[PDB]
């Protein structure tokens, strides 16, 4: 027997479902999302990393002029400076301080960091989900682990869960990605072959390893100070290294709907974002028969106290007349209530107590024990708290309806505005039905 | 849980209040003043012998 039903998608919260099957007595499930998965797919654009500039000893060409020749080096540059004279520690290295030049050349490359020391800029294309949820099913607790597909049916304890997909394919992740160890950035990186020199993506390779650079740091050389043998040259710092100072904060801290995000595979996780269908074919030996179940009777609900704390902040007492000893369900008909017991023991003339929670200010609400469904009212203090570190456990309210018993005044000025309207439409009517009758 | 209340300043006669909080049995206290002290801050001028 497949019942199908729908739970919002917040994590860590237990719902209540009804498995009304017709001619049986009623079945009861409380299902928890323990955690929901959303894993991006993803494609490597590329690495970026630290470069190395690389730069040879200068070839000084003493009575004479050396010549650049271009190579195909990453961001090769090269050139000649003309009337040097330098001298090592021992003295010039020239015959002549004239017609000497120097032939100054770079590159740059990979760090040999950038094994371990890089970005990685994917683009995301779309999420598969997962959830992992418990459900307490013939009164003990089971935990089912779930692609939220639609599909992937997983049995246990005979039952079968097929479970999503959500009513919101939302993501915190854009198309575009950059993650760095622990942290992953909704960062528009800059074209393969295209980033541009002091920003992310200075130098860029297809992987960690591949043997191609770009790189694009505008490296320019310098003529040398005059009497030494090195090569000053003008190139924006790594971008890399100055991305890391910038990043400003990873998704994990600025995501919305209060989820996480984890790197080693990406995933965001527990969004309180839309909701879920959840669907479960429970064998016919889950059930029992109509009869078979205590049959309950002069039922009466009383209601010691309440507030509508978040926490189950009220307590009632069911007194009944059962036929027969053994387990029996609990249901909630009101929204507004959520009931923690979703079954009992029953036997005799006796009572039994359920402990509940509302955001109503007074708490009328019809409850269901095996398809015998007593009423009851309560009068709600607030509490006391101003702020909890855990989720309602009631469902919201609409904010207009369920106003309290003893809100009557509204009926009051209603009933007492509307009583001299009508007197007043009356003694119209009359005094136009009579001058009229004159006519 | 704070309460406050005001008690006559009579010594040895036992007062009753009730902490009334929701969700709870009421809590009934009594308290007595055993003594009140007033001791003023005292400043000497002089000896008189």
């Amino acid at each position: 027997y497949e019942h199908v039903t729908v739970i919002p998608n917040t994590v860590g919260v237990p719902y209540k479902t009804l498995v009304n099957r017709p001619g049986y007595s009623p079945m009861v499930l409380e299902m928890e999302l323990l955690s929901v998965t959303l894993e991006p797919t993803l494609s490597l654009d590329y690495i970026t990393c630290e470069y190395k500039t690389v730069i040879p000893s200068p070839y000084v060409k003493c009575c004479g002029t050396a010549e650049c020749k271009d190579k195909s080096l990453p961001d090769y540059s090269c050139k000649v400076f003309t009337g040097v004279y330098p001298f090592m520690w021992g003295g010039a290295y020239c015959f002549c301080d004239t017609e000497n030049t120097q032939l100054s050349e770079a590159h740059v490359e990979k760090s040999e960091s950038c094994k371990t020391e890089f970005a990685s800029a994917y683009r995301a294309h779309t999420a598969s989900a997962s959830a992992k949820l418990r459900v307490l099913y013939q009164g003990n607790n089971v935990t089912v682990s779930a692609y939220a597909n639609g599909d992937h049916a997983v049995t246990v304890k005979d039952a079968k869960f097929i479970v999503g997909p959500m009513s919101s394919a939302w993501t915190p992740f854009d198309n575009k990605i950059v993650v760095y160890k622990g942290d992953v950035y909704n960062m528009d990186y800059p074209p393969f072959g295209a980033g541009r020199p002091g920003q992310f993506g200075d130098i860029q390779s297809r992987t960690p390893e591949s043997e191609d650079v770009y790189a694009n740091t505008q490296l320019v050389l310098q003529r040398p100070s005059a009497g030494t043998v090195h090569v000053p040259y003008s190139q924006a710092p790594s971008g890399f290294k100055y991305w890391l100072k910038e990043r400003g904060a990873s998704l994990q801290h600025t995501a919305p709907f209060g989820c996480q995000i984890a790197t080693n595979p990406v995933r965001a996780m527990n969004c309180a974002v839309g909701n879920m269908p959840i669907s479960i074919d429970i064998p016919d030996a889950a059930f029992t028969r109509v009869v078979d179940a205590p049959s309950l009777t002069d039922m009466s609900c009383e209601v010691p106290a309440c507030t509508h704390s978040s926490d189950f902040g009220g307590v009632a007492i069911i007194k009944y007349a059962a036929s027969k000893k053994g387990k029996c369900a609990v249901h909630s008909m009101t929204n507004a209530v959520t009931i923690r017991e979703a079954e009992i023991e029953v036997e005799g003339n006796s009572q039994l107590q359920i402990s509940f929670s509302t955001a109503l200010a007074s708490a009328e609400f019809r409850v269901q024990v095996c398809s015998t469904q007593v009423h009851c009212a309560a009068e709600c203090h607030p509490p006391k708290d101003h702020i909890v570190n855990y989720p309602a456990s009631h469902t919201t309210l609409g904010v207009q309806d369920i106003s309290v018993t003893a809100m009557s005044w509204v009926q009051k000025i209603t009933g007492g505005v509307g009583l001299v309207v009508a007197v007043a439409a009356l003694i119209l009517i009359v005094v136009l039905c009579v001058s009229f009758s004159r006519h």
